């Protein structure tokens, strides 16, 4: 499948290993679309997250279910990234929309020192 | 003290009879969050510059640099978020003429 920035999917994760991220739960693609059209194996996401407390962290990015078409309202957690194979990504949810990936964009730059 | 810039030997949570990989990472989280209770560091992966290595971004590392035993990459396809807890060996940190291509390479992955 075509695999496209600003896209919503769910993955599974894994085990937990002390914070890092873990189990099943709906990931933001953040790789750009040169490279997710590309032959490379791998797609880079930010955790979501129900939790409305890492709403408050800076950088973190508030999606309103109404938005999202997720069950509950949520949050990206760009502290929280991880790299995934392509063919792991599952049950494609939709597309954030600009507005929103705007804030995702200033939340990663923020994080990673961008 | 985890900082940005710097390389250390991390690994990837074992699973029964054999360990977890283990790879040097480049700190690219930034450093208020580093200093902060977050319990977590995002950094990129370093692999061995080999032609599987090759991406446009990735950046070459010179051992005499990074005082790794050999010529390495930074993989900027390659982000992991590790606990603090699971960088081990601190190598050194990456001068910031390198640190400078390293960023550009995640600005382009990234598309920021």
């Amino acid at each position: 499948m075509v695999i496209s920035r600003a896209e919503i999917y769910w993955a599974d994760l894994g085990p937990p290993s002390g914070s890092q991220p873990a189990k099943r739960r709906p990931v933001l693609v953040i790789q750009s679309d040169p490279y997710n059209a590309s032959r490379l194996a791998t797609v880079i996401a930010a955790v979501i997250t129900s939790n409305d407390a890492l709403a408050a962290m800076p950088g973190n990015v508030d999606l309103p279910a109404t938005t999202t078409r997720l069950p509950r309202d949520s949050v990206v957690n760009v502290t929280a990234i991880v790299t995934l194979n392509k063919t792991d990504l599952t049950d494609r949810v939709g597309e954030v929309p600009a507005s929103l990936m705007h804030e995702v964009d200033r939340g990663l730059r923020r994080v990673l020192d961008l």
